């Protein structure tokens, strides 16, 4: 049965060598997996020349809604994606983290796109940084998307969810992207891809697909190309040292195997609620999707005193861990993805039993069932500091190392003694044991668990990366990071520290700085709407003397008998010389000014961006601020009843006779729109 | 005459075929380069072991306070860095550059390091990710030191900068370096390593040195290295293949040689200023450093009808250049560092003469000179989108090719047509043509000045790497990306997503996050010093109830007569329902709340972070404020005269009756340490 | 108390007045009809203001 591969705008299939898709939880084949004689650099043509500009045409505002209505049209059709996925071997409870971690990453990046990203085509990640003594050099970083593809390689983990967590901060960062899934499971990923192309929702181009080699795609790259790989460590090692990759010096992220190591501390006792929820953290991340996720705990660190009582739990725990089929009941784990990964698992477990022990049942696997079934498998090794075996080959499967410690400081060195891992856990109480692995082990893990009692009730575990917390590890884990919240979509950009004068950075990057041209045009800036507000709409407004009187209103009003304010003995001997007005007054008396009265566009404040007091300001001080808009930043009117409106910033600055900037910060404000748009 | 090579915390020198330092302006050798038979193994061992923990023993602080002191023990003797520099045929405002910008590099650095830095090993860069409805579980991004080294491999431009700019946020970072200069030049660079070594302020191991090949520093590299070139693009793509780099998977940075662009607009005209300083900026960033800096303009793009006006002007500015002796006055331009790099210079240009043509004296280059004198030299080339000759060959020198554009859209193809370029340069007077520059040009440039005749005063110009921007670009720049102000300093840590309870994240962070365990002890925290101040000693303030009075009050004292206040009708009509209490009072009563009016350690407030208001106050809604300390921070007392201090945050939780959070935020305050330092 | 106030400005009355010097300031007096009412728009407190406002160009 033909996988066919979305290339070109078309639904395209290979004319060669053609590897095959078997069912893991019975047996057959009942798909075929071919890209040969299929132009990829057609394809990359097509995306670079058509959904390559129409990304870039678009917002991150309108691109974040573009990710909001994906991710609602794939979660109204994922029944689809439940009966595609149990044809992995998977459970419901893991192919419902495979499915909804996918579309919960769409949300979580759509909300974050919504939030913290400018209705822009560029995006200015700084403030201003001044480079000049006058104020008429200075610079600030901007960031424009990049004008190519990026080619996806992932793994047979997660189809949905490791294809769909790259593609959320590849379409937010403004590129296209071409997915290559493994061989192994990419049926899920062309019913993914077949739902995201048939909605009318992303532009031609800005998605492709193929389901086998990419043979010719890797040697036709660009500079403005990046490569996120995902899979076996010696596959990934084998494509960074691809010579148009070198050549080129395109980005390649790598995420590889690693060693996820599970530390027990010293403080905990098996009378202690750690003791349970350590084996039944241990145990549901080893038995979640069979062990076959990259973030799957495969090495515990006990306690020299507590092998025992660990090695007692976890098998009594694992014991009723039911291993078959995933529609007949009462069944907990699936199986593997394949016999051949099968047999790729065995063979490391023959490797981690020619050095280490055994605890449970270990290689009996039957390498012929009608099923790729594997059971839990519990190791041991009683010198972990002198067998390289278990800190350099994985097992991946429901395979895990079990090795004793000495009082938290071989715990160290065995977490570390990973070269690299992609996660990691301390279970403890003692926050100074915490305190003590983090400064030594979140050198080699990318992500760190703290798991106690208080963690443990609405904690998402061990095998659920956030879409806002960073994917990755250093060394044997890949070195590449990938989910950083707003991180990930700056790979998919270019950083370019734009210099000039401020009146060109404030027009560069669509936003005024500080030191830039105003437009003061007679009529208030509150009064305008949203489509009538320009960045550098400037109000320069009357000014008020502060006075002793001013001190002392605001000192009995608000409470603050501070004593640079109400006294004048102990004010004469501070670093200001005199008692001086109140900065939250010099903020309230500027709002005073600028603030129009009547009833205009401006609904809400909620919001004071940067604080800084300057100079101090005195009796006898005359006070005038220069109200300027700075940022608009509309919404999606999420619903049709809901008034349309944005989130309008405006830098303030006010100052004195002497025209020396006081007490400079920037407010934010929903201001209504005049038009609306859903 | 022996050249060393700084390793094991002794000066050593190889024995071994030594390559030879020519002096540039006469000829004579005067220095030799060997690395033969030093033990590289034992140089990184000795580094990982003795200076890794010294420098990760440090606060940022401290190592802030560190650079600060190597840079003003090495602007001290600052002249024998002159007289070491003018053996490499540079003049004395080429030289200025070379060690000025590097020690104003560490000025920054530790300005950098001692301002948005916390005073711990670790480095929380998140606020709080909530990740749990009822609060329990969270997470936040941690910033761990590599316990590596870091491997400075420089080019032959600039020694002490180019090192020292490499070396800032190495140590600042948090890792120990070693530095392999260019052979052509590492006179300079021993000078400068025997200056910071010969001090007494870096700690052993902290700083290495290898004056010649490495031979088996690469090959030795554990996987919490980093590597960072700069040189070749044939070199760097070579030791990008390099096994150990690709098997540990090491980060590696490159910066490679790029075809710099200065675009010409249509809206300049002769009689304008911009004429004028677009010839002085292409002039001077050409004969600055002889031509031999890494972002020197290479590709002048001028339209069609100003060939002329150009192509004369630039020669009547030129033929003032006087290329002789830096010694001797009235000699504009240096000299090249080698007759080899003559050569190379001659025979790029001899590539560049195949298709182009030809203004001023290109390929006569006398090679029987005693020094390294090349001319400098304007090339034409008539056919720029008919010759990839021009976009993809340098010729590292005083060489910079011109061609026509055709109306601000050859000109944007030409400018992105140089395969990623380091440094770029847009002169206009009109802000739209610069928007419509920086919205396809940055995707291939990493830093664009835009020059107009108000930043072209107290502009640094185009040769100057800012120290907080970003010295990188893509593709044939290299790829890598430096000097983006505290963003080189996370190319020497790991970032590492922490998760777990709150009270489990402060006591990792060493910082009040949002949910964590209080210390209450009966008195007031502000009446507390530095010293005995705590992350989480907390305040429950009395209440205060909120009333009609207390909005007209408020009101009428800061002015602010919002309808949404002070108005009945419209209140009703708008989305709070009634009028409610100013934001700012809640801020002003909070304050009046938490603050103790004694004199005390509290010196000034002068900060607020982040003020969000979420829920609306009422009239009689009661207010009560909970104030915890959060980030203790101390400064250095940079004299003896000044006042001990630190600047502590505090995070400031406002809450009515119901409980729910209104108004919470956070301020900086000042508050005078106990005991001094300095 | 709770009984709102709207403010109607409104100009009623120019009147300029002759610049007797040529140092003095060109000004005029303008005489402003104000009419306060409140949510159910009756006049509270209606009245008339006699204010001094100076020209943009003299004549003496």
């Amino acid at each position: 049965q033909q996988l066919a591969s979305f290339l070109s705008g078309t639904w395209q299939s290979g004319r060669g060598r053609s590897r095959l898709i078997h069912h893991a939880i019975s047996g057959e084949a009942l798909w075929e997996v071919t890209s040969e004689g299929l132009d990829m650099a057609a394809a990359r043509q097509f995306a670079i020349e058509k959904g390559a500009p129409a990304l870039r045409a678009m917002t991150f505002i309108e691109r974040a809604a573009m990710l909001k209505a994906v991710a609602k049209h794939l979660l109204s059709e994922k029944e689809r994606f439940y009966a595609l996925s149990a044809q992995t071997g998977a459970t419901r409870a893991d192919s419902w983290v495979d499915i909804e971690g996918g579309i919960g990453t769409l949300f979580t990046y759509a909300s974050l796109g919504s939030r913290e990203l400018p209705d822009d085509t560029l995006w200015p990640e700084d403030e201003l940084i001044p480079l000049s003594k006058e104020g008429g050099f200075a610079a600030r970083h901007l960031l424009t998307s990049k004008s190519g593809v990026a080619v996806h390689i992932n793994a047979f983990n997660f189809p949905c969810w490791g294809m769909l967590e790259k593609l959320a901060p590849t379409w937010l960062g403004g590129m296209p992207a071409i997915i290559k899934p493994a061989t192994a499971t990419a049926q899920l990923t062309q019913a993914m891809v077949k739902s995201i192309v048939d909605s009318g929702l992303v532009p031609e181009g800005a998605i492709s697909l193929i389901c086998g080699s990419a043979g010719d795609l890797l040697d036709h790259l660009d500079s403005q190309d990046v490569v996120t790989f995902t899979g076996s460590a010696a596959t990934g090692q084998m494509l960074r040292v691809q010579p148009n990759i070198v050549a080129k010096s395109i980005p390649f992220t790598m995420e590889a195997d690693s060693l996820n190591c599970c530390v027990l501390g010293e403080d905990v006792t098996p009378d202690q609620p750690e003791f349970a929820l350590f084996i039944r953290e241990v145990v549901r991340e080893m038995t979640t999707k069979a062990g076959q996720k990259c973030t799957a705990i495969r090495r515990i660190i006990v306690p020299q005193a507590l092998v025992n009582a660990v090695s007692d739990a976890l098998v009594a725990r694992l014991q009723k861990v039911v291993v078959g089929d995933p529609a007949q009941e009462g069944v907990k784990m699936g199986a593997l993805v394949n016999a051949e990964q099968r047999a790729d698992v065995q063979e490391k477990v023959n490797i981690l039993l020619a050095a280490g022990c055994e605890i449970r049942l270990g290689g009996q696997a039957d390498l012929s069932a009608a099923g790729a079934f594997f059971p839990p498998t519990l190791l041991y090794c009683p010198q972990p500091d002198e067998t390289p075996a278990v800190h350099a080959t994985e097992a991946f499967g429901p395979v895990a190392t079990l090795m004793p410690a000495q009082n938290q400081r071989h715990a160290l060195q065995l977490a570390c003694a990973g070269g690299g891992s992609l996660a990691g856990t301390l279970v403890t109480a003692d926050p100074q044991i915490a305190r003590q692995f983090i400064a030594d082990a979140a050198r080699t893990h990318g992500r760190i668990q703290i798991l106690n009692e208080e963690s443990a009730k609405e904690s998402t575990g061990h095998g659920s990366p956030l879409p806002q917390l960073v994917h990755g590890g250093p060394g044997r884990a890949g070195g590449g990071e990938e989910l950083g919240g707003l991180r990930a979509v700056k790979h998919y950009m270019q950083r370019t520290a734009v210099q000039g004068s401020p009146t060109m950075l404030a027009a560069i990057s669509k936003q005024w700085v500080r030191g830039a041209k105003v437009e003061e045009d007679r009529i208030h800036p509150f009064r305008k709407y949203f489509e009538e507000l320009q960045p550098g709409d400037s109000l320069l407004t009357p000014r008020r003397t502060m006075t002793e009187a001013d001190i002392v209103n605001f000192a009995c009003l608000s409470g603050d008998h501070f004593y640079a304010h109400m006294d004048k003995i102990a004010a004469a001997e501070s670093i200001f010389g005199e008692r001086v007005v109140h900065g939250y007054f010099v903020l309230s008396a500027a709002a005073g000014l600028f603030v129009d009265a009547g009833v205009g566009p401006v609904i809400a404040n909620y919001g004071l961006e940067s604080l800084r007091f300057i100079e101090p300001v005195k009796p006898g001080d005359t006070i005038q601020v220069r109200l300027t808009c700075k940022r608009k930043t509309l919404k999606k009117q999420r619903s049709a009843e809901e008034k349309p409106t944005g989130v309008v910033e405006w830098a303030v600055e006010v100052f004195n006779q002497h025209q020396t900037p006081v007490a400079l910060y920037s407010i934010l404000t929903l201001v209504a729109r005049q038009h609306g748009d859903f």
